[PDB]
């Protein structure tokens, strides 16, 4: 797995961000996560949604270098998100949301899943401490 740079466009919802990547402007979607959205045709603003969406933010707002990490299965979604570890100065978003208790870890999409146990030992961590969506 290859960790490559990108600049921060906008943050859009705990689990999706507008970033530049290789020069073009494009919409990513953090890998292995599933996050309370505050976007949902029903739902919508869902427990915990803008905490995570908050942390997302700010996350990804703070640092000074931002590095997209593409995995070994299908790299973009139907909609045309590319699937991918986000990286914020050296610290993986995905991890941090995960162990935060701010998302829980999602089905394994299409072969990617390097990181999925790394991600899985941080939320029975996030469970055993029972943090925000585990409290």
């Amino acid at each position: 797995l290859h960790k490559e740079p990108a600049t921060l466009i906008k943050a859009i919802d705990g689990d999706t961000v507008k970033l530049m990547y290789k020069g073009q402007p494009m919409t990513f979607r953090l890998l292995l996560v599933d996050i309370p959205e505050t976007k949902h045709p029903k739902k919508g603003v869902e427990k915990y949604g803008p905490e995570a969406a908050a942390f997302t933010k700010k996350m990804v707002e703070n640092a000074k270098k931002i590095e997209v990490e593409f995995d070994k299965g299908q790299r973009t979604d139907k909609y045309g998100r590319g699937l991918a570890y986000i990286y914020a100065d050296g610290k993986m978003v995905n991890e941090a949301l995960v162990r935060q208790g701010l998302a829980k870890v999602a089905y394994v999409y299409k072969g990617n899943n390097t990181h999925e146990q790394l991600l899985r030992k941080a939320e029975a961590q996030a469970k055993k401490e029972k943090l925000n969506i585990w409290s």
